[PDB]
């Protein structure tokens, strides 16, 4: 029903709020990390793609070290999105699985971010390494273009369910309104009829952004918000976004 | 596809926030309409049928006056909501007939608010009798118990537009998550296929309040908001209301 991250319980009441972390270098994340520290959200992913250097471990995990010292109380996802699903670099499966198992290792991350698309062998085998080590497992789907049928939406999160992802998550990119209903359909068809864990779903941009705030009704138990002033399309700022979430609750 | 009332043009911006002012006598009204100057809203709805001299034109016209002293810089939009459709008193065809005339012939009111179900001649009879008074008429219809299916739901918006509506409105209630999604799918269609002016809908109920609050990018024009307490099922404070509305409008 629902997953705990320390002492956040993700699945019960308001949706939870998630923010983005990005920087190419130590000195970077650094400054990231400071800027985010006072800011009102629950969760801090780490987008692991944006840093150089990936394969050499050890500085990744010094930048992870660096987060961690900074941002103390909030659970850190260590997400490595690959340029396939919009992200900035590519890897090897190898790579890409031995990457997340040097961030398992550490102790220094609650969760892990693994795309349903890595295959079912290593995405299975690398849910249970992070299990074995008490780490969390978002599992991941993207389209940055468009939005698939309703059902291929629910057959994708019932897969990344069988797979064993503590929350699966997806989202979608919405060519008309119409699309952000298909999003919506396919949340409220998933958790009514197939959900036995929390799930994220989002519609993307301008036109998707109901889809940030609607989660509590249904069915979506987290959403991405933005720290910095200057913001993307549908990224409401994270005082914005609480605001609206616990108006939404409080009701 | 707009329409001016007074400064305010409706279907374009944000979503235009509507209230509804409820007493039983004239002592009543005008206190409400002292403690409404205090609130933040767009349009001014008298709820009639809350008022019990209604059979009595001279003492609505008094009302009505007494609300227009107070409340100055607002349109005032007449609604007697039928028993039929979730109102607090019944009235013969007749009655509601002439109330609503009496109410535009007294140059008081900005917009009127007709049942669509009261009789395509009556109907159209008395949309003309407004546009002669250059008074714009909300045309509405309301189910309590059910959604009906989308195409049902378009229909009737449409066939609203073909009685001369100046704005076609529709409220049902949910009975699952999906029919807050049916209401959502009938606005866009209804928007994309035949609307030729702005339109209102709500799914009502808590389990609707998110189609209250999504109107800009599903195509309803204007929401009904609560002061103190609401007039339907639903219905969240104006400040939380028009909160929400400026944070999706500049998302
Ligand atoms: O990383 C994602 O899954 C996002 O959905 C990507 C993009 O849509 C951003 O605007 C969101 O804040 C987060
Ligand atoms: O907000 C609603 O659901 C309403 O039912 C909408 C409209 O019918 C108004 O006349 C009512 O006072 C409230
Ligand atoms: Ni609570
Ligand atoms: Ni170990
Ligand atoms: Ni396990
Ligand atoms: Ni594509
Ligand atoms: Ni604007
Ligand atoms: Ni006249």
């Amino acid at each position: 029903k629902t997953v705990t991250v320390r002492d956040l319980v993700v699945g019960e009441g308001a949706p939870k709020i998630i923010v983005s972390l990005m920087g190419k270098t130590i000195t970077d994340v650094k400054s990231e990390a400071l800027a985010y520290r006072e800011a009102d959200f629950d969760i801090l992913e780490w987008r692991v793609d944006h840093f150089a250097n990936v394969t050499t471990a050890e500085s990744v995990l010094e930048a992870a070290g660096a987060i961690r010292e900074i941002i103390t109380d909030k659970p850190l996802l260590f997400t490595f999105r690959s340029a396939k699903e919009g992200g900035e670099q590519a890897l090897t499966t190898g790579q890409y699985i031995d990457l997340n198992r040097a961030a398992v290792d550490s102790g220094l991350v609650d969760m892990i971010d693994l795309e349903l698309f890595t295959g079912d062998d290593e995405v299975k085998a690398t849910v249970g390494y992070a299990h074995q080590h008490n780490v969390a497992v978002i599992m991941s789907n993207h389209d940055f273009h468009k939005t698939p049928a309703a059902e291929e939406i629910v057959q994708r999160l019932r897969k990344m369910q069988e797979l064993g992802a503590d929350i699966p998550k997806i989202a979608v990119m919405p060519q008309t309104k119409a699309d952000v209903l298909t999003l919506l359909t396919a949340t409220v068809e998933m958790q009514e009829r197939y959900a036995d864990r929390p799930i994220i779903t989002m519609s993307m941009s301008k036109t998707g952004v109901i889809s940030r705030l609607a989660g509590e009704v249904f069915g979506s138990a987290a959403t991405f918000g933005a720290v910095k002033k200057a913001s993307a399309p549908g990224q409401i700022s994270v005082a914005d976004l609480r605001t609206v979430l616990t108006i939404l609750h409080q009701a």
